[PDB]
């Protein structure tokens, strides 16, 4: 709002569960602050700026940012994959994440932290192509009946977690949210399939209290017959 | 690339879906024969009896 | 409705069954008040603000919190499932929930009940999966009879 005091120190504030990468290019030393603190620029030191992925299906370059999240989070990405049988089907899928940080002092792991430029893409598309490979190869029946399992291994190949160690993030797990045939004309061709499933219950009492009222009315027939030969 | 073999793949499915409507329609249809003999089978035997 | 007088010491009275998040970013110093004390911020301490999930068909980020209600007490969500048989059905459920806090003195312990941004839609997108998981492989008459 205001136009800032150039002569001031620069400083920023470094949220909790997250880091800031900062260079010196003057005494040529590079430093990582995690968490909490407090991070004041030198006189020619600098903030590393991360530019993210965001939105509802994915984009690249939609988020800027000084601080990496390390903290666990999810993040949520919309698929489109395909079965065995060309049903087209559009996926709800959301991404437990986060970063394993073995030694926070250790100045070797702590900048592969910031290695992978885009850390958000880079897992959606590297897990939406493990998604779109196993579904090619498996029918739309057993699909829409196993999705849970079938998506769950796709991504955990033979395993409850997948490490990307390039920059050390976690997938622990994926939630799948919502599964839809893209093509109205599919949903039609599905709804046609319940108004049957329901015709077949009710067909089935009919069927049962018929056995019902032709069993009793057999049984006052049968005392009926012999009472009358008793008189 | 092409549509009108988008279209050739889109018949495909539809008959996908119509597979499965049939398979529990005859699944049903074998349930409903089965039950209905294991009723004659009592009535008839019933009838004997009395 | 006043403009506050910016040199007064900023307090919060933290409600019963709940804990604020408060850092001291000069002497570089964390802590975790519980439950029905007053809390005041330092010179260069700060509260941490919790944004969470909120609504009927819960959406992320609509509401904002300075202080994590621990105590039990229930939300509620609308899903939609579907069954082995292609019925799509409308539920809500309703969630009782609460924190288990071992040691409230343990440094490290307390800090974990701030780690998870958003708890609320944690846990529902992360139970609204598991349901909409074991309904696809049960039929509807089974699910109408035993949904419970
Ligand atoms: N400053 C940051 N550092 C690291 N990660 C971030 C930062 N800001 C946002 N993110 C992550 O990037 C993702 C952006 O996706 P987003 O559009 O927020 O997903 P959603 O649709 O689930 O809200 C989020 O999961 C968020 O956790
Ligand atoms: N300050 C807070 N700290 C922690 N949890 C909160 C806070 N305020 C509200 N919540 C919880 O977040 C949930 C928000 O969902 P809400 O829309 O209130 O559900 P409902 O529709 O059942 O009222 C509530 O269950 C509430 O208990």
């Amino acid at each position: 709002l205001a136009p800032r005091n150039k002569t001031r120190v620069v400083s920023y504030r470094v949220p909790h569960n997250a880091a800031v990468q900062v260079y010196d290019y003057r005494e040529k030393r590079a430093r990582v602050v995690f968490g909490p603190e407090l991070v004041s620029l030198g006189p020619e030191e600098q903030f590393t700026v991360l530019s993210l992925s965001a939105g509802r299906p994915k984009r690249p370059h939609a988020r800027r940012a000084l601080c990496l999240l390390l903290g666990p989070d999810f993040f949520t990405d919309v698929i489109t994959i395909e079965t065995a049988d060309h049903a087209r089907l559009q996926l709800q899928l959301a991404y437990n994440w986060h970063f394993e940080v073995n030694d926070r002092k250790d100045p070797q792991e702590t900048a592969k932290l910031f290695s992978v430029p885009d850390f958000v893409g880079d897992a959606c598309k590297a897990i939406a192509s493990r998604v779109r490979g196993a579904v090619a190869s498996v029918t739309f029946d057993d699909f829409h009946k196993n999705s849970a399992r079938i998506i769950r291994t796709a991504v955990f190949g033979f395993r409850d977690q997948a490490v990307f160690p390039q920059n050390g993030l976690v997938v622990s797990s994926v939630d799948v949210q919502s599964v839809e045939p893209v093509d109205q004309r599919t949903r039609d061709a599905l709804q046609r399939s319940v108004q049957l499933a329901i015709e077949i219950t009710t067909n089935s009492q009919e069927a049962a209290a018929k056995h019902e009222a032709q069993r009793l009315e057999q049984e006052a027939r049968g005392r009926l017959e012999r009472q009358k030969i008793l008189d």
